[PDB]
């Protein structure tokens, strides 16, 4: 029913079909756990397949307020309204929610992409222009008996997605209100959401094919550590990045490659038949557990951090980006982490659960894993203030 | 002659008119000291006014090599060639240089912008795909008697630039081969380029309306510190950023404003007639001088770090971005720093000189300044490895 309701790209994000207004207008909306606004294209920007036409809806109501969201040299800007929203491949209910009608933008929409708005599933406190603008999911829970949780299985699997292989090779599932046991194996292990703004969690130890990085663990969460479906890469604060980089470098001497590859300034390339996965180490993050002194680890492969970028001449040349990178925003657990796992955003219990995804990419030697319990101390002082 | 040869925006960069091929094709090219490729639009992307048509030029030569330049979720990609380049409002000479013909891109070109390529004036070692691709300015110096230096005066002044106020309100000067005394007052003070890759310099002390930040000075240059005409903001490593932020916050209590403003997640707004400049502190960077134990300081105002963003309803509401921000790439001295000064990229002597620009924005109370000499110790260990 809601299984397989997501399409598009690890690399251009995952989008769900929604309806807005009466009669219902269908749009593809990117699912974004790193933000808190529901915002849709409202004018004919050339890159968009479609856009919200308020004229055509009886339930539209103006809030007479504008909103302006700068990000990194780009922006979007819009006018705030409310209307009636549904999700065709979601729970059978209709909510009135805030909608930012996007009317100007730069470096927001992506040419070639097939989605036309964003669903921010994170918390009010990061809602623009301010926390009073009640986020969609809050609204969906206030106005119905749908339970206060959702889960995500991000796949992006078989062979490279495109624009009739973005439509017709559907890349994962959003289960609204629940958890489906068919989407994972073993058990869920749960880390507490440290605060309800982004989905902040505390990472307490990092390992690369076995080897601790013996750093203050305040530096794994420096500024913050977050789970974010709108981000493609595994992103790591400078010190941890440089440190991880060096030991990923060391673990990897088996074969060799250039400086700027590690910094995402050039991309990497070998023959097909001839991917060298073994010379790459597993990455392991330990996260804070539900109990004092107890952690669990999730473990990902290079399958998920060396992630195909769209071929030289769709040939047999294989070209990927190192999907780990730097940040001054904290640790960002994006699709590289998420496509390893079924992720349960248990908002009622203030926690995030992780299990091994039933669709994750692997082989026969290794695998993605979730394992505990482990004994780890001074865990909440891995945080930052 | 070359005075006033630059147009466009602090915010969409500065561009110079160039010609490529025979007969000569005119293009607007962004001047970028943070990169090392000469790269121009080569196909009809909708955002471009014009583009390089190799078909039309007899002197074009194919190098049969491609190049692919990922940056932050965006990219450009091109095919490498050489042709004959001139600069109409520059030294009267013609060079054969490398040209990357751009054939695919994402989040590179800007809609509304009026430039169509980039001139990278920095060093080979950061030339894509590799250092063997000889940068334009190297080529311009190998093939002529034009001296090995250029200087820049970035203004962006009177009233807000646009698209007939981007054309017709010309925002600064690039003097190729020389230095014009009419563009500055007082004297040039010179900091050594620590290494020829980017224009890396070492910052040795920071002050805010007088008050040191008493941090290790290894952290002002953490990763690196660079002078970059392609960047709009003053950008500062996390620790220095947070630390600068806090004392900019403290100096500024006089009046008050929100959390996310400081983080560029929302923008700031007051009445006209009613800009409150005084409640903002000067920023002072000390940089390494040409002599052991000796530094000099440059000093900028909020005029240059609180920088107008394009009006609510072109009204009297005044709305600006805090132009200082975070990085994991090092310190980046962009237009906020540069529009304060005439900047001399003295490549032959391996140094960068700074003087007070004759066009910089100020008032009657304060001013931008260049001052020395100062006594500062342990200066080269402010560097990083
Ligand atoms: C391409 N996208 C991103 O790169 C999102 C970056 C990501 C941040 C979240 C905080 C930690 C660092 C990574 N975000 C932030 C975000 C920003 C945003 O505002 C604009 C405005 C103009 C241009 C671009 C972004 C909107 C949504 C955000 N959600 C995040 N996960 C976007 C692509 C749109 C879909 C969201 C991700
Ligand atoms: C909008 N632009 C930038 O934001 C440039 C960022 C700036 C970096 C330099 C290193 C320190 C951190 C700031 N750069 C890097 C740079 C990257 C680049 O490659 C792409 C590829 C696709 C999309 C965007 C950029 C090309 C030139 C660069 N030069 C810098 N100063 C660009 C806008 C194009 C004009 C250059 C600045």
């Amino acid at each position: 029913e809601m299984v397989d309701n997501l399409r598009g790209k690890s690399g251009q994000g995952y989008y769900v079909e929604m309806t807005v207004g009466s009669p219902p207008q269908t749009l593809n909306i990117l699912v974004d756990t790193g933000s808190s606004n529901f915002a849709v294209g409202a004018a004919p920007h050339p890159f968009l397949h479609r856009y919200y036409q308020r004229q055509l809806s009886s339930t539209y109501r103006d809030l007479r307020k504008g909103v302006y969201v700068p990000y990194t040299q780009g922006k979007w800007e819009g006018e705030l309204g409310t209307d009636l929203v549904s999700i065709p491949h979601g729970p059978q209910v209709t909510v009135r929610a805030n909608i930012a009608a996007i009317t100007e933008s730069d470096k927001f929409f992506i040419q070639g992409s097939n989605w036309e708005g964003i669903l921010g599933l994170a918390y009010a406190e990061i809602a623009r222009p301010d926390d009073s603008l009640e986020p969609f999911f809050d609204s969906l829970v206030k106005q119905t008996h749908v339970p206060n949780l959702f889960s995500l299985q991000l796949c992006g699997a078989g062979f490279p997605l495109q624009q009739s292989e973005v439509l017709a090779s559907v890349g994962g599932s959003m289960i609204i209100g629940g958890i489906d046991h068919s989407l994972y194996t073993g058990s869920l292990w749960y880390t507490p959401i440290r605060r309800e703004w982004y989905y902040e969690v505390i990472i307490v130890r990092v390992e690369i094919n076995g080897q601790d990085l013996k750093m203050d663990c305040k530096e794994y969460n420096y500024d913050k550590s977050i789970v974010d479906s709108g981000t493609t890469n595994l992103r790591l604060p400078k010190k941890v990045f440089e440190a991880a980089v060096k030991s990923i470098k060391a673990a990897s001497s088996t074969e060799k490659f250039p400086d700027g590859f590690w910094l995402g300034e050039q991309l990497v390339c070998w023959q097909a038949g001839t991917t060298p996965w073994n010379i790459f180490p597993v990455i392991s993050l330990y996260l804070m557990g539900e109990v004092t002194q107890q952690s669990f680890r999730i473990t990902i492969l290079p399958q998920q951090y060396l992630r195909p970028v769209e071929d030289v001449a769709t040939s047999q040349d294989d070209c990927y980006k190192f999907a780990i990178s730097q940040s001054s925003t904290g640790t960002v657990m994006g699709a590289v982490i998420m496509e390893g796992f079924y992720v349960v955003f248990d908002r009622a219990r203030k926690r995030i659960g992780f299990a091994v995804s039933a669709c994750h990419v692997h082989d026969e030697f290794r695998t993605a894993a979730v394992e505990g319990p482990f004994v780890t101390l001074d865990m909440e002082d891995c945080g930052y203030n």
